[PDB]
């Protein structure tokens, strides 16, 4: 595991501003959205061969509230001027949502929870992984940005009460996805300091990796149907060009948002749609921007009478059928934006605990379409038809009935306002806790759990290697990829998969 040290900025020796027409011309790799996945396979590539990271983001210098666990609030309360690393978007269920704008990607701006994939998940793909791979890859990751959390005192009693709630078993402190109560690891260090995806670039080449930022990737440049390049827009409006050579390849890790985005606007995507739109099919595929997911988060807010420390998110509640874990969060008079689905939900007064519950899978699924046919600064629409399927709506009426049970422990009993035998005993911010009953809670009280995936599916867009079906030389890798979840936290998968992904590139030419 990592030390407690500074957010390591060493690889900023070869980031550039797009602005730079130097950087134009031939590379082996493009990868496109310096993010989770991005960086590592980036850093990856460079090993052996000549690499260009685009990003539409600037750097974390720029936003220091992007490198602190008590920055965290301060980036989603920041209004979204086009610049900043918290893009805000709402989804066409009405349910506010962010992604990053940064280099580093989400986990610049994330709550820091580490975990690796349960390890069912590999044989439920159906893809050949190289299992003792993935698991260097995890050590690779991990030895550079994850720690053992120290103990937080509301840590320590949300995880009391998930044992006393029934929670089995206690497996200590442990980074798997397994059913039961753990300690997991933090991208945060025991300092505080945020660890990204950003430092996994110093892992890279020197001599052979730059990135760009501030350059907004805009299409997909296509020649045997093969991706060469790429154009890319600078933070002046001036447009660039990139291409690949020989054997080299395009890897698109501009996220599930981006990805799909990109895509559709190079005109690979359904036929129809895009022919609809008068964008020149490339390569006719009827699922890009299809089966896109947004696991749920219920959640009650309680308001102990005596002040609870903040805590950054460690302890893990793990059923099957529902994810559970608790923030204890500062008061605050600006809103942090998609913590509460709309901006019409009351400001604390007081220390709470935000106690949550996450849906797996989840079944529920909608799509990403185009707002502008030409403009990639503009946010494609999004939609998740959040509890479409009954399933999901099943087992958030079970998570809530354990949140039930959670708030009964002798662990949460001295957090109530009242000693009263009830759960009215606490004093709630929002909407208390009430199967009807339970049902409507889950409907009217639904928001983003952030950990929305899926738009370019292995099977649908992509083969098992992670190439767009039908073209040479183009890959994706990213959240896009897959459309259930790894585990209840899932950027411990993604840092993995573009090393992983990356180092099948490199086998696959050697
Ligand atoms: C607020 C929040 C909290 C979260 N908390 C946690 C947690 O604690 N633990 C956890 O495991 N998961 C968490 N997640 C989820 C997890 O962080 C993400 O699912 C994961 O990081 C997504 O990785 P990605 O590589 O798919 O996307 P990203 O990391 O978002 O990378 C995509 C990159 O592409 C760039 N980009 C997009 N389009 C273009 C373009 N056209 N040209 C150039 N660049 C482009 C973007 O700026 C971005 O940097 C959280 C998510 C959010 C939003
Ligand atoms: C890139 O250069 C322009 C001036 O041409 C400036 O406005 C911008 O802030 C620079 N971006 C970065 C990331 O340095
Ligand atoms: C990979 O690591 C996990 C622990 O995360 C372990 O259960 C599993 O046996 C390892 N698998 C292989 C193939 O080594
Ligand atoms: C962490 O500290 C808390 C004190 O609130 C203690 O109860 C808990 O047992 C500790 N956990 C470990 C694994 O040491
Ligand atoms: C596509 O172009 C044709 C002209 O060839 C026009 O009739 C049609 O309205 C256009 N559709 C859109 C959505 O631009
Ligand atoms: C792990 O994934 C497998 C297969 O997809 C599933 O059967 C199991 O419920 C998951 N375990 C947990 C604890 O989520
Ligand atoms: C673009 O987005 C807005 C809301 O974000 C939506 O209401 C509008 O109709 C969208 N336009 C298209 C063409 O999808
Ligand atoms: C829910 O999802 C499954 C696919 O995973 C499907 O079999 C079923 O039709 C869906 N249920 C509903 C209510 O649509
Ligand atoms: C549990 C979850 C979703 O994640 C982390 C988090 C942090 C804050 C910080 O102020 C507030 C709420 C919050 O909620």
């Amino acid at each position: 595991l990592a030390n407690t040290s500074a957010h390591d900025f060493s690889y900023l020796k070869f980031v550039y501003n797009a602005t730079d027409t130097s950087l134009e011309g031939s590379y082996d790799y493009i990868v496109i959205g310096g993010g989770t996945s991005g960086c590592p396979l980036a850093a990856t590539l460079s090993e052996k061969y000549k690499v260009l990271l685009l990003e539409r983001g600037t750097i974390a210098t720029e936003y220091p509230n992007t490198l602190t666990a008590d920055g965290f609030a301060y980036n989603l309360q920041q209004q979204d001027d086009g610049k900043t690393p918290v893009e805000r978007f709402v989804s066409e269920d009405g349910i506010d949502n962010v992604r990053a704008r940064i280099l580093g990607g989400t986990t610049i701006i994330n709550a820091g929870v580490y975990a690796r994939a349960n390890i069912s998940f590999y044989s439920q793909t159906g893809i050949e992984w190289d299992l003792d791979l993935v698991n260097k890859t995890y050590e690779w990751v991990e030895d550079a940005i994850v720690v053992k959390p120290n103990n937080q005192s509301w840590q320590s009693v949300i995880g009391e009460g998930f044992l006393e709630a029934g929670i089995l078993p206690d497996n200590g402190f442990s980074l798997d996805h397994e059913a039961g109560t753990r300690l997991t690891g933090s991208t945060f260090d025991n300092n505080g300091t945020r660890h990204a995806a950003d430092e996994l670039l110093n892992k890279g080449d020197p001599n052979n990796l730059l990135v760009a930022v501030q350059a907004s990737v805009e299409k997909i440049l296509f020649s045997n149907l093969s991706a060469i390049g790429v154009i890319y827009t600078d933070s002046d409006g001036n447009s660039h060009q990139a291409f690949v050579r020989g054997n080299g390849e395009v890897i698109v890790s501009a996220g599930t948002i981006g990805t799909p985005q990109l895509l559709l606007l190079s005109g690979v995507g359904p036929e129809s749609y895009l022919s609809s739109l008068n964008i020149t099919v490339v390569q006719p595929n009827p699922y890009v921007g299809q089966f896109v997911y947004d696991n749920p988060r219920n959640f009650i807010n309680i308001l102990p009478p005596n002040p609870i420390e903040a805590s950054v998110v460690t302890v893990l509640g793990i059923r099957s059928d529902y994810y559970q874990v608790s923030a204890s969060v500062l008061p605050f008079s600006t809103p942090l934006f998609s913590l509460f689905p709309t901006t019409s939900y009351p400001l604390p007064n007081s220390t709470f605990a935000h106690i949550v519950s996450q849906v797996p899978g989840p079944l529920s699924h909608g799509s990403v379409t185009l707002n502008s046919s030409s403009d990639v600064r503009i946010a494609p629409n999004i939609k998740f038809n959040y509890y479409s399927n009954s399933t999901d709506l099943a087992n958030c009426v079970s998570g809530m009935k354990k949140l039930g049970d959670l708030l009964r422990t002798k662990a949460l009993e001295p957090y109530k306002a009242r000693d009263v035998l009830g759960i009215d005993g606490f004093n709630y911010l929002g909407v208390p806790l009430p199967d009807a009953s339970f049902e409507t809670f889950c409907l009217d009280n639904v928001a983003s759990y952030w950990h929305y995936h899926g738009g370019s599916l292995v099977g649908k867009v992509l083969d098992d290697s992670f190439r767009v079906m039908g073209i040479k030389a183009l890959r994706v890798v990213d959240a896009s990829t897959f459309p259930y979840e790894p585990n209840s936290h899932p950027q411990g998968f993604y840092l993995m998969l573009g090393r992983y992904v990356g180092l099948q590139i490199l086998q696959e030419r050697s």
